[PDB]
C-alpha cells in the first residue's frame, strides 16, 4: 500500500523534462485511494511506466513514449497501449480481454490468454503470431511483416490482415463474417472462403490470384444456387 | 553486352533454393536485348539483384525478399519496390518521378531528386523526411514513426500522414486538395487549412485537439459565409 507511495514517488522524480509525471502521480495516487476501476495515463509524454495499482481493470495509457510496461496487475480486463514505442509486451494477465497495442514496434507477441477476445496489433513489427486463443473474436494485424498465420479459432468475426507477406491462408471458420486480406502474397484461397455465410465481408484485392484460382472461383459464384459470399478481388 | 550477361549468369547462379533467378536471368536478358522500358523482377522471391539494363525507364520489383538494391540506373522514372526488406534506398536517379517503396523497413530516405512527383512510403519506419523537392505532387507516408515534417512544396496535392506522432503540421498550400492526417499527436491545426478550397478532402480525426481548437473551428465553420473545406474528425 505505502510500498506503491514510496515507488510512485521516487518515479515522479526521476524524469526528463516533458514528461508530465506530476500529474501521472496524482492521478496513480487517487486511482489507489479511491480503488478506481480504470487508470488513465494517457497523452502524458511518459517515457516509463512504475508499479500499477494492484486493482485495476482498464489500463489506458495511449499515446505517449514507452519503450515497456511494468508487469501487469492481475485484474486488467482492458489495455490501450497503442502509440507508445513499445518493443514488447510482459506477461498478459489471464484476465485480459482486450488489447490494443497498434502503432508500437514490437517484434513478438507474448503468450496469448485464454480469455482474450478482441487483439488489435496493426502496424507494429510482428514476423509471427503466437497461437490464438479459443474465444478471439477480432484479430488486427495489418502492417506487420507477417509471413505466416497459426490456424484460425472457431469464434473468430473479424480478421484484418492487409499490408503482410502472407502466402497461405489457414482455414476460415464459419464464423468470420469479415475478412480484410488486401495486398498480400496469396496465389490461392481456401475452399472455405466460398463455405462462408451470405452476407460475408471478403476483400482479398492486392494478392496475386493465379489463373486456376480466377476460374475456380469464376466457375463456382456464379452457379445458380451459389450461395457463398461475395469476394472483392483486383487484377492488375 | 557481355558484361551484363556474364554477371547476372553468375548472380544466376549464386541463389538460395527458393529464389527464381532462372526466370529473373531471362527477363534481365530479354530486357537488355529488346531494350525494354520496363524491367519487371516482381513475385520472384528474389533476396538480391544484380546490375540492371542501363536504359530502362520502369523498375517493377514489388514483392520480392530485398535487403538493398543495386546502383540505379540514371533514366529510370518510375520505381516499385514495395512489399520488401529494404533497410535503405540507394541515390535516386535524377529523372525520377515516382517511387513507391511502402511496405518495407526503411529507416530514412536518401536525397530526393528535383523532379520526383509522387512519393508513397506508408508502412516503413522512417523518424524523418528528407527536404521536400519543388515539383511533389502526392506525398503518402502512414504507418510511419514521423514525429515532424519539412515544410511543404506549393504543389502538394495529395498528402497522407495518417498514423504517425506528429505534432505541429506546417502550413498547407492551396494546390493541397486531399489532407488525410488521421490518428496523430495534433492539439491544433494550421490557419492555412481553413484556406483550402471548399471541396478539398480534409481528416483529422484520431487527434487530440483541444477544446479551444474545436470551440475556434466550430464558430468558424458556421458562420453564414464560412468559405472552407469540410473537415472530419472524432471525440472519444
Amino acid at each position: 500500500n505505502e510500498f506503491y507511495l514510496k515507488t510512485w514517488s521516487e518515479w515522479e522524480k526521476n524524469g526528463t523534462p516533458g514528461e508530465q509525471r506530476n500529474i501521472a502521480f496524482n492521478r496513480l495516487k487517487i486511482c489507489l485511494q479511491n480503488q478506481e476501476a480504470e487508470l488513465n495515463l494517457s497523452e502524458l509524454d511518459l517515457k516509463t511506466l512504475p508499479d500499477l495499482p494492484p486493482q485495476i481493470t482498464t489500463l489506458e495509457i495511449r499515446k505517449n513514449l514507452l519503450t515497456h510496461l511494468p508487469d501487469l496487475p492481475p485484474m486488467l480486463k482492458v489495455i490501450h497501449a497503442q502509440f507508445n514505442q513499445l518493443e514488447s509486451l510482459p506477461a498478459l494477465p489471464e484476465t485480459l480481454e482486450e488489447l490494443n497495442a497498434g502503432d508500437n514496434k514490437i517484434k513478438e507477441l507474448p503468450f496469448l490468454p485464454e480469455n482474450l477476445t478482441h487483439l488489435r496489433v496493426h502496424n507494429n513489427r510482428l514476423h509471427i503470431l503466437p497461437l490464438l486463443p479459443p474465444e478471439l473474436k477480432l484479430l488486427v494485424v495489418s502492417g506487420n511483416r507477417l509471413d505466416s498465420i497459426p490456424p484460425f479459432p472457431d469464434k473468430l468475426e473479424g480478421l484484418a490482415l492487409a499490408n503482410n507477406f502472407i502466402e497461405q491462408l489457414p482455414e476460415l471458420p464459419f464464423s468470420m463474417n469479415r475478412a480484410v486480406l488486401m495486398n498480400n502474397n496469396l496465389t490461392t484461397l481456401p475452399e472455405s472462403v466460398l463455405r462462408l455465410a451470405q452476407n460475408a465481408f471478403v476483400n482479398v484485392a492486392g494478392n496475386p490470384l493465379s489463373g486456376h484460382t480466377m476460374r475456380t472461383l469464376q466457375q463456382i459464384t456464379t452457379g445458380p444456387d451459389y450461395s457463398g459470399p461475395r469476394i472483392f478481388f483486383s487484377m492488375g
